[PDB]
């Protein structure tokens, strides 16, 4: 097979994103036929570079789940890429943990494939143009940039969160991700120092390409912010040094490969 073109030829660009409607995910395992077992698929046609493992933090968001297989993997297919999809589970009832999460599954994605590039998406966020690549490039890359919920613009310049691409050496170079973030807020900042720290910069798509729709949702219970947090974000430079990959322990309970998805269950304890 040939490599695929750098661009994919497939792209429609701009879509019309919908969630007022019910989903049926063995309707959408249907239509979406090539992709197999666990939410694994690669061109038949071509090669693509992009080996991409996508980690999706989660509890208690199957419906919003829904929503994201249905419009998500049209658009990975058509973006020719080798990809593969996890979500992280959070076992228990106790405060969550997006961030260690997000670790647990760039460790376990690795363990099924040679993945050289990871897309952490909230499982909320749908893209609004098959433009915004979910791959990786020379520089981390974010992703959602112009949400609904920020009135289609960056909150800030810096902001990191709701979706974002690390290739294998960019994760590793920033030891991953904090892992003592427990409730709401601040890790996506912590993260963005990281990367600062390690001499990289924000690549992102422009504001129309990059245009994102959040599902308006209400607060879930056990992710409280964090008040310390904005502490936490002045200590990053420290703090990566020994709190990420190289000081991450987890213990997977289950492991499910659905037709759409893997889902595996983790525990990732309480604090300290
Ligand atoms: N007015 C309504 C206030 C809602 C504010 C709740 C905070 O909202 P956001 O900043 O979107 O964060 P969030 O969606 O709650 O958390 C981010 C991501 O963590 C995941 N997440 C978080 C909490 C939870 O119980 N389950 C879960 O799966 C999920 O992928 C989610 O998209
Ligand atoms: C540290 C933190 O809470 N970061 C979240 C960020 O916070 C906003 C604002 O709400 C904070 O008061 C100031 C403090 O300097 O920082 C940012 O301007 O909001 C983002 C979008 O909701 C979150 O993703 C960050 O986690
Ligand atoms: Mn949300």
């Amino acid at each position: 097979l040939p490599a695929c073109p750098e661009e994919s030829p497939l792209l429609v660009g701009p879509m019309l994103i919908e969630f007022n409607m019910p989903v049926d995910l063995e309707l959408v395992a249907k239509q979406n036929p090539n992709v197999k077992m666990g939410g694994r698929y690669a061109p038949r046609d071509c090669v693509s570079p992009h080996k991409v493992a996508i980690i999706i933090p989660f509890r208690n968001r199957q419906e919003h789940l829904k929503y994201w297989l249905y419009y998500l993997h049209p658009v990975l297919q058509r973006q020719q890429l080798d990809y593969g999809i996890y979500v992280i589970n959070q076992a228990g009832d106790t405060i969550f943990n997006r961030a260690k999460l997000l670790n647990v599954g760039f460790q376990e994605a690795l363990k099924d494939y040679d993945y050289t590039c990871f897309v952490f998406s909230d499982v909320d966020l749908i893209p609004m143009n098959d433009h915004n690549a979910y791959r990786c490039f020379s520089q981390p890359r974010h992703i959602s940039v112009a949400m609904d919920k920020f009135g289609f613009s960056l909150p800030y310049v810096q902001y990191f969160g709701g979706v974002s691409a690390l290739s294998k050496q960019q994760f590793l170079t920033i030891n991953g991700f904090p892992n003592n973030y427990w409730g709401w807020g601040g890790e996506d900042d912590d993260i963005f120092n990281r990367l600062v720290f390690r001499g990289m910069s924000i690549s992102r798509p422009n504001a129309v390409v990059g245009t994102t729709r959040h599902i308006r949702h209400s607060r879930d219970k056990k992710n409280e912010p964090n008040p310390q947090r904005f502490d936490r974000i002045a200590h990053t430079k420290e703090t990566m040094l020994s709190d990420g990959l190289n000081s991450l322990t987890y213990q997977v309970l289950d492991v499910q490969r659905y037709p759409l998805y893997t889902q595996i269950t983790v525990d990732i304890g309480t604090p300290s």
